[PDB]
């Protein structure tokens, strides 16, 4: 018996692949229709590979590996969609909402992020021999930006598209049932193991389900679930909530763009994008804040920032358009900045989590990897470094991270965009360095949190900082 | 008796009929969805002095409305007592605050905010109402952006707020307790023959000798299908309003209502306290010629930007619980439709725009008195539902007002632009609005709120209004 | 004279041209069109100039750069067309001032506008 814990894109994708390739075994998938804190239903979603490229990512070994996997994942999507739509009919709707992406460069951000990241995207496309061209901004269809927020350069990426995350989830559920999978709409409370082997899963209704294989894909809750097992509290890297806000808008005239429209990734892994939808709706996203506790609701600030960027940088017509829904989901944000994919020291215990911005995009590849491992294979080459049971990765020097966190902090100003006296940005640059350098030194002699998490720690309570100093120390004692 | 509509007005008249006429069967129509419903989107402020504008208190019709609002205030303490009496502790409190603080900041037009602050101060003095101008440093809770902060503040005693949701629950409960029957369907058609008085949307027919229409923004469209009444009952449009429920960062809230005076096109900024670490913020206002059930991006951003800068920066990091949308019933001549009709047994209670909820106890008592052969409340005769369009202001006053309010949308943003531009816009707005007013009718001028909506509507919708205004002139002159 | 933005750049060429003319030559070919003694040139249609003056007026906003509600630029675009069209029609049946001069005339005194109507009329009588 196989139990998949979690009903997001990752859980359902691995569920579909297990059910399809092992018709002998019973595969049961846990999780409720509410999908509380669920990243997948809040996603547009972009099949982000080249669009996700930053200069900072492609300057670390670990970042170049992640990029390579995203490129590999892209190649699986056409046949993966075909195989999921094959179990349905025309009236179930299309999973694919666009084939192509246009990356826009405007001046509503930091030159140190947006200029560097546009160049890095262009470079990464050239390296991978991906079909693309720099196009005239006047040739980008549909957009009607505020002239003071308009793009002056535009990049057409061919075969980098989007899916309707809701139709994708429905198609995965349908495809899972078609292949003999059983959906049990309850949550796992506890994984039971003895003598270093999985026995099964206690559910929140009090029942016990036995299994020789348990795959944890419970998004941001995945580590908290596995860490209760002996020793594993300091052997599985913590996952926090990368709380993301997006919106569904009914456009003034029912129109939408033919392509994804996006900027490169911005301050603290935020970014602006519009994903086309059917029936006169568009998806706009997406904010990102690492929160030490989960949060199920958008802030005022997140809503205003998302709406202000979309109306000025993409289409002024969105200003008079109707707000259908504000969506909130938790990107699983791993403490060392890299996913938790594969095997555990406990036999039969697998983990598929900590995918942050691009779990959905990588889902077909990550599912195939874990199934290969479960069948005694080696799966996909580059995914070994992202073993779920590991010492915290140090992908960057403390120096690189301190430069990055100050740059991203300054970027929150330029992205607003602020208006202030010209002396003030220079003052803030110099006065931000000291406090972040002091925090990094106080937290650990060995581990440095990535920028996204460091800013969250900087503005957390003293108790939460002290708890992190203890965590980092306990992890050092376990591994060094 | 059939009451058509399940807003504050319908339920308030329903409760008062059921309580004072135990002999008769009173049935109230309307669904739990409350589509386009103003009441559930309301904070709501018991607005009397807070609603005072210089423009309102310069017309005879405006000074009457104000007087009624002052009268309505006196009924609220016993009205709440009598509604809470039919429930228990666990149903929650209707009243959320006793007092209001009016704030004056510079995030708006001097021609509205300075004039309206002075008019509020004056109206409080005239009515001998308890109030004082207080130091801004003594206003509790507020944490504005210094560049958006108030420099003057006005404490109004006994001007407070209710939870509109607990009020609706208490009205429904009190209606059932007094023998009322709730039928959760919508009226499709009022049936009358030989000048005497409902077909429901499920196909059924309900007989009655009394029909009270309190269907908010749908009230006139429902009565206008009857013979002649299309040009005898003033049109009601949708004053679409956006508000929000926010869970505050620390669970705190202010002890008083916090508000500005009314702003461009009857918009305004206010925070109404709620129980359980929530606050209400509102409220936008746009007259729409067709109904709209969803907030625009612009409305949401404007409401949130004003609240975070002018009231409390802590709201910026606070969680958005809900964006609310309701339709203020916006009468074409700017005044309510309350009382009797030329059809026997047909009553109307609508077109209350910003303050139907506040006036509900008084308006309910008025219509019940009229239904029992009484005269009700003195000042409400001018607001007969069957009337020629009122002309409360000269065309000249309205053209000055619409240009001033248009400019105010800029100062309220607040915009930053070259100093020559506001002077250019002032002069280039006058011609087009003067041309529209002249084209629409020789006799009727729409109030500013509706004139801007007509200005930016389609040519077909403008032409239809020219026909309507002409047909109303032929009916009455 | 009348070199506006680029007399300084063109000075060596313009000097050589006038000296050639003074010495009985033809100077530089393309400069005959710009004889000082002439009827007012009409290099653009009234339509082109009215589009240009509204566009340039809006540009003064974006160049500031302003920050204002997104409805406002669309309102100003439509409400600027009428007044500039009215001014152009009132000034002359034949001549249209270029955009740079039209905005100056738009925001001048009524007396100065009337004086320009007389000037344009007197020029028409001299050359038609
Ligand atoms: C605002 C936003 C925008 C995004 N945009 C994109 C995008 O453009 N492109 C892209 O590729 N991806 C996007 N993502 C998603 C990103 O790729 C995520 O990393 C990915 O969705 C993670 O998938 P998951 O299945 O691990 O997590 P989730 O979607 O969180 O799924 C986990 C599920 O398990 C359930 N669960 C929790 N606890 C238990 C339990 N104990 N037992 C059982 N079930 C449990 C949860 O309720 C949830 O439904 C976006 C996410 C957000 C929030
Ligand atoms: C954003 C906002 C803020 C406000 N703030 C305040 C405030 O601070 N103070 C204040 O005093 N008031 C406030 N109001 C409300 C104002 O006073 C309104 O004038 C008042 O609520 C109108 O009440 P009503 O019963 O006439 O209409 P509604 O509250 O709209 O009730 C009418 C009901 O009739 C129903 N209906 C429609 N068609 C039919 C049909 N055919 N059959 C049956 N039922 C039907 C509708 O669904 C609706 O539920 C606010 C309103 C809004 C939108
Ligand atoms: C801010 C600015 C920036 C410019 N930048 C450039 C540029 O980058 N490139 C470029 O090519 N050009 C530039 N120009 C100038 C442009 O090329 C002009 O067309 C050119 O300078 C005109 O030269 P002029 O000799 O006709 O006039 P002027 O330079 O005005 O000289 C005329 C002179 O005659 C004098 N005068 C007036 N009345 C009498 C009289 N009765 N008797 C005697 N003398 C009299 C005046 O006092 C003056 O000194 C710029 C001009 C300005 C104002
Ligand atoms: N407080 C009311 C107000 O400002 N009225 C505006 C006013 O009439 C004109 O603009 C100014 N500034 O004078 C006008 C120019 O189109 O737009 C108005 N506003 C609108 N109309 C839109 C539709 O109802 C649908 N979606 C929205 O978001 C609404 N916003
Ligand atoms: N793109 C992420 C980001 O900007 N992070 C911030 C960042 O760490 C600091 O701000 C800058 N500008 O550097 C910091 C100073 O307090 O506030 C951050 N913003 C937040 N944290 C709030 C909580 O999650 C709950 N409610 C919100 O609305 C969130 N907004």
């Amino acid at each position: 018996d196989v139990i998949v814990v979690g009903n997001g894109v990752l859980g359902l994708s691995v569920g579909v692949e297990i059910a399809r390739t092992r018709p002998d075994v019973r595969v049961t998938l846990l999780g409720k229709p509410a999908r509380q804190y669920g990243a997948t239903p809040a996603a547009g979603a972009m099949l982000g590979a080249f669009g996700e490229v930053t200069a900072h990512a492609l300057a670390s070994e670990h970042g170049r590996k992640k990029h390579a996997l995203a490129v590999q994942a892209q190649r699986l999507w056409p046949e993966w969609i075909e195989s999921l739509e094959a179990t349905g009919t025309a009236a179930d709707g299309r999973i694919k909402t666009a084939d192509d992406t246009v990356v826009l460069l405007n001046t509503v951000g930091h030159s140190a992020l947006d200029d560097a990241n546009f160049a890095a995207v262009l470079t990464a496309l050239k390296e991978a021999n991906a079909p693309h061209e720099e196009i005239a901004v006047e040739s980008v269809d549909w957009i009607d930006p505020d002239p003071n927020s308009r793009p002056l350069r535009a990049l057409h990426i061919e075969g980098e598209g989007s899916v309707d995350s809701g139709i994708l989830l429905a198609a995965l559920e349908r495809s899972f049932l078609q292949a003999g999978g059983r959906l049990h709409p309850v949550d796992a409370t506890e994984i039971r193991a003895s003598h270093g082997r999985v026995e099964g899963v206690v559910t929140d209704d009090g029942d016990f389900l036995p299994a020789g294989h348990v795959v944890v894909a419970a998004g941001a809750r995945s580590q908290r679930l596995v860490a209760a097992l002996p020793g594993l509290a300091h052997r599985i890297p913590r996952i926090y909530d990368g709380v993301g806000v997006s919106a569904l808008v009914d456009t003034w005239d029912g129109s939408g763009p033919a392509t994804v429209l996006r900027t490169s990734n911005r301050a603290f892994a935020c970014g602006l994008h519009l994903v086309p939808r059917a029936g006169g709706s568009v998806y706009i996203g997406a904010t990102n804040a690492v929160c030490l506790e989960p949060r199920g609701a958008a802030s005022i600030a997140e809503t205003v920032f998302l709406f202000n960027c979309a109306t000025h940088q993409l289409h002024r017509g969105l200003n008079g358009s109707e707000l259908r829904k504000v969506q909130v989901g938790s990107r699983p944000a791993p403490i060392d900045g890299f996913p938790l994919i594969g095997g555990t020291s406990v036999e039969g215990l697998w983990m598929l989590s900590g995918t942050y911005r691009d779990g959905l995009h990588m889902s077909p590849l990550l599912a195939r990897h874990v199934v290969s491992l479960m069948d005694g294979g080696t799966g996909v080459d580059g995914l070994r470094e992202f073993r779920p049971e590991r010492d915290l990765i140090s992908a960057w020097s403390r120096e690189e991270i301190l430069d990055d966190v100050v740059r991203h902090t300054m970027a929150t100003g330029y992205e607003f965009p602020w208006r202030l006296p010209l002396e003030w940005p220079h003052m803030m640059e110099t006065f931000l360095q000291g406090p972040f350098a002091e925090l990094a030194d106080r937290l650990s002699d060995t581990y440095t949190p990535p920028a996204d998490l460091m800013t969250a720690i900087m503005f957390s309570e003293r108790e939460q900082q002290d708890e992190l100093i203890a965590y980092y120390a306990d992890v050092h004692r376990e591994w060094h």
